């Protein structure tokens, strides 16, 4: 197996999984790693498998379907996943914990959010449909966006949210079109 975590690139207390050769520190997994287990498989693989169980659930779907979808147990491991692939882009530390909002001309949301929070969330089961998790997740880059207005800043969030609507289209096989 790596010898550096999948999701944060850094050596230290690793978990492996034993059906591909990713590792993972206990809370970089998502759902944070479940030691009891042997053998163990990571996030990917339980995908993997659900996806080669299903071979149809990868032909396109639309996204407002997708949205309705309510939060069975496949429907959750895929808004984990999703979730995981948004921490292991590097630029995700912006938008983890919980922000504040004090700059000249710029008044903060009136709802803040962030991806730990989601994390918590997700943990806790409150989400009912998957649109209530994607909804939050686009909350975070839409809230920066409008506040850091004309600062160059703004970019951070158009780069996250493309790392989340591409990883999306394809955990949720959404209809490919121009
Ligand atoms: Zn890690
Ligand atoms: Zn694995």
């Amino acid at each position: 197996n790596s010898n550096i975590c999948e999701v944060c690139n850094k050596w230290g207390r690793l978990f492996c999984c034993d059906t591909c050769p990713r590792s993972f520190h206990e809370h970089c997994h998502i759902p944070s790693v479940e030691a009891n287990k042997n053998p163990w498989s990571c996030i990917f693989c339980r995908i993997k498998t659900i996806q080669e169980r299903c071979p149809e659930s990868q032909s396109g779907h639309q996204e407002s379907e997708v949205l309705m979808r309510q939060m069975l147990p496949e429907e959750q491991l895929k808004c984990e996943f999703l979730l995981l692939k948004v921490y292991c882009d590097s630029k995700s530390c912006f938008f983890a914990s919980e922000p504040y909002y004090n700059r000249e001309g710029s008044q903060g949301p009136q709802k803040p959010m962030w991806l730990n929070k989601v994390k918590t969330s997700l943990n806790e089961q409150m989400y009912t449909r998957v649109e209530g998790f994607v909804q939050d997740m686009r909350l975070i880059f839409h809230n920066h966006k409008e506040f850091y207005r004309e600062d160059k800043f703004t970019r951070l969030g158009i780069q996250v949210q493309d790392i989340f609507e591409k990883n999306f289209r394809n955990i949720f096989a959404i209809q490919e079109t121009s």
